[PDB]
Parts: structure tokens; C-alpha cells; sequence
């Protein structure tokens, strides 16, 4: 069976990541903005659901968000969430809302040329920072360390930046969109190096065998076709403050 | 959901070098299929254990036609350079993407066109824009160039597209980027591409709506992506250049 989402309330999980989902404290409440919030409003306007937007707790990992949805804590989850085989085993994903890949993030002046330097042991493993519960962790375990968790574990993007800037780690991995955004707008002393890797996609997380899958997919595809997803990307990502 | 091990799947494919390459060989005539799609079927079969009954769509079948044939029950899945679109998703489901995609303008070498702007500003009369009917290119033309008017030069296949360009009947057409590069680097050295990419999209395997095996297929495609098989296959079939 299938159905339309018109009139239905959806608990929509989101997770902090600038400029996908920007969390501001104002006065005394929090206010969400970004590409994800705008996307929700386009979808809401076309499909007629009621959006109950729920921010994942601090330090919730990407894997944690998916597992929370699988356990029924949300109806869908929307963000910079990579479609992976292990995740697809427990949840479904909408049609892609964006292409993706990763890049290596480091401090300027660090003598790293690209991924070969990581795979050839030029960097001690405990100086490669990896955010646990991310696709970057899967890649590392599959391609660098042959299964051993010998990376420096990171609980969040903020820990990743702080650890790089304090010299506790030498490199980490980020999705290309946000990697470009933060090194161009926030952390002028950090930079990207090497070719991009792990080509992938972002998708909206839904329950397996979801009643509303077609309605959501058809609307996501229409937003692509008519150039709304591009406009949104341009609105939130085309910007550079760093000199 | 459950497993397809031992289950026969009727797999629709559609000729498109080097995704699906059709050769006719003689003694009595027989047909041989090779290409990216055939290798992908092998990889999926090895992992998933289904039995593959590969069925080539009749000549001049359109992409939309293939999708409709599947919706009608003629195939269990269909695999090829098939663009995921909103209109198609109304009637079938699509697996996770097997490849990103976009389109380019195809034209004869030397033609004085700099890009999509010249198709809108009337430098090319509509009847000299060739558009393969039942393709995503048609949808884009209608959406972005002609305001819904089917005023183009209709084409029934890539062959007709190439023939028409080379005979000077049309000045431009649209092609997916992967095959556009392949064909202009290996087959038609006097055709070329121009202008920016457009219509960023994906290719997916076509399945029935609400298919019981959707998870099983998706997990396996993602695994091929993650372990680099899809990249290897792309390199194998597409990283070739015969034209000088
Ligand atoms: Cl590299
Ligand atoms: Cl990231
Ligand atoms: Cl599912
Ligand atoms: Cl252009
Ligand atoms: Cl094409
Ligand atoms: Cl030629
Ligand atoms: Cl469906």
C-alpha cells in the first residue's frame, strides 16, 4: 500500500551541521535555520504534512540518528546523512538529495599530499582523528586500518576542529560540502588536501517499507528537476568570508 | 523481504554502447550482449545468488517505454543508463543510484554554438533541435526550452540522432555525459560536445513499486559502490579513446 502525506504529522529528526542545520540560541529559545530547514518548508508546502522538527541531542552521531529513527524516535530524518550499505540494512532512504564525497582536512603547513600518505603510514594512526558513527569511520576501517579502531576518536565536528588546531591530531575526514564551507568561512587556518574519495549520496532516512515512500521520492525528484535543490545549495553554500 | 538466491529474474536491458553492446554474429544468426551492464549483472548475481534471464528490449524501445514495460510486468527489474525522474517514480521504484549523471549538447564539429543559450535565443530553429522521444532529454527540453511545446525534431533512437546530425538535418541534440564522451571519443570523431553540463541526475535500476526485494538489491549496490567495483567497471568500459 501507498498513501499521501497530506495532513500527516511527521517527527523530523535533524542534526547540527552548518549550513545544513544551524542552531542559534536567542532570547530564551533556540532557532533552527539552513538548507535543511528550507528544504523541509518546500516539501511541507508541496506535500501538506505538519512538520514536527526535532533536533538530535548534542554529540548524537550520524549512525545514532539513523538508529534512533529505526527505533521509532522519529518518522524521517533529514540532513547531510550518507547512504551506506550498513544503514540501508536497517532503514530506507529517499531518492538522493545530493551527491557527496569526502576530503582530507588538516592545518595549513602540515606536510600531507593526500590519501596515500595515510595508507602508507606517514601519519601515526592515533593522529588521524575520526568522528565515530560516521561514514568517514567506515571508510577508515575498510581502507586504512583493516578493521582496527586505532584512530583518535572524535565525538563531534567541534572536537575535530579543536583537535586539529591544538595539534592533537594531524588530519581528519569531512564531506566535501561542509569541508569547503568551514575552511572557507570559519577556520581560515585549516585547509583541504588530496583528491576527494568515497563518492556517495545524501538521502532522507525513512522507515523500511514506508507507506509514504513514493510521495516523498516524487517530490524530491521534482525539486531537483525544477532547480530548487541547486538554488538552495547556492543560497547556503556559495559564500567565503576567509581572506 | 528475504533472499533471491535461486530465484529467476527477468532483467530488461536496452542497447547503449558501452552499457549494453549488442553484436550479431553469423555461421544462422545469434546475438551476443556485453558491456558495463552485463558485468554489473554478473557481480550482483554472484553476491545475491539469483538466476539472470537477460532480455534485450526490442529495437527503438524508448527509455520511458522500457520503464512502462516493466510497470506492465514484462520484466522483474531493468538495468541500464536509465535516468531517475519524478514522472517515472510515479509508476516504478528505483534502486539506490548506480551512477551520477548529467547531460551535454551534442553537435557536429565546427558548429558555431557556445551552449544552451543558443537553443533558447532562436539561433537554432526548433525543428533543427533533435530530441529523442521518451527520454529525460525530452522532459528537459519541454521544461526549459519550449514551454511545453513539442516543436522539436523527434528522434526514435541514438542511431537516428547521429545520422540526422551527420546528414545536416538537425544541428544539436542532448546526450547523457558518460555515453556522450564515449561516442565522441570512440565512434563519431566529427561530432563533439559543447556548453555546460545540465540536468544533474542519477541512474538507477528500475524495480516494481513496493518491491519485496528492494532492500536486498539496495544493500548490494551500495556494497559494490563502497568496495570500488562500480568505479572499476566505469574505468573498464569508459576510459577508452580511439579518436585522434
Ligand atoms: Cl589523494
Ligand atoms: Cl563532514
Ligand atoms: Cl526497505
Ligand atoms: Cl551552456
Ligand atoms: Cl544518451
Ligand atoms: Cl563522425
Ligand atoms: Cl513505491
Amino acid at each position: 500500500g501507498s498513501a499521501r502525506l497530506k495532513g500527516i504529522t511527521l517527527r523530523i529528526g535533524v542534526i547540527e551541521s552548518v549550513p545544513f542545520t544551524i542552531v542559534a540560541n536567542v532570547i530564551n529559545t533556540t532557532k533552527l535555520t539552513g538548507y535543511v530547514l528550507d528544504l523541509i518548508e518546500y516539501l511541507r508546502d508541496k506535500m501538506g504534512f505538519v512538520a514536527d522538527v526535532q533536533l538530535a541531542p548534542p554529540n548524537t552521531s550520524y549512525t545514532g540518528l539513523v538508529l534512533a529513527l529505526a527505533n521509532g524516535d522519529y518518522d524521517i530524518a533529514i540532513g547531510d546523512i550518507t547512504v551506506t550499505s550498513a544503514r540501508r540494512e536497517i532503514v530506507a532512504f529517499s531518492n538522493s538529495i545530493s551527491d557527496n564525497s569526502m576530503r582530507i582536512l588538516m592545518r595549513k603547513g602540515t606536510l600531507i599530499d593526500g590519501m596515500d600518505d595515510l595508507k602508507n603510514g606517514k601519519i601515526p594512526y592515533n593522529r588521524i582523528g575520526i568522528r565515530i558513527g560516521t561514514a568517514g569511520e567506515d571508510y577508515y576501517l575498510r581502507e586504512i586500518s583493516g578493521g582496527s579502531r586505532n584512530f583518535y576518536p572524535l565525538k563531534s565536528r567541534q572536537e575535530m576542529y579543536d583537535s586539529l588546531l591544538a595539534g592533537i591530531i594531524d588530519v581528519s575526514f569531512m564531506d566535501i560540502g561542509t569541508a569547503e564551507y568551514v575552511t572557507n568561512n570559519i577556520y581560515c587556518n585549516l585547509t583541504l588536501v588530496g583528491e576527494d574519495f568515497d563518492k556517495s549520496t545524501f538521502g532522507i532516512v525513512t522507515p523500511k517499507e514506508w507507506l509514504y515512500a513514493k510521495d516523498l521520492d516524487v517530490n524530491i525528484l521534482s525539486l531537483r528537476e525544477t532547480g530548487i535543490l541547486d538554488n538552495l545549495k547556492k543560497k547556503w553554500f556559495q559564500t567565503k568570508a576567509c581572506p
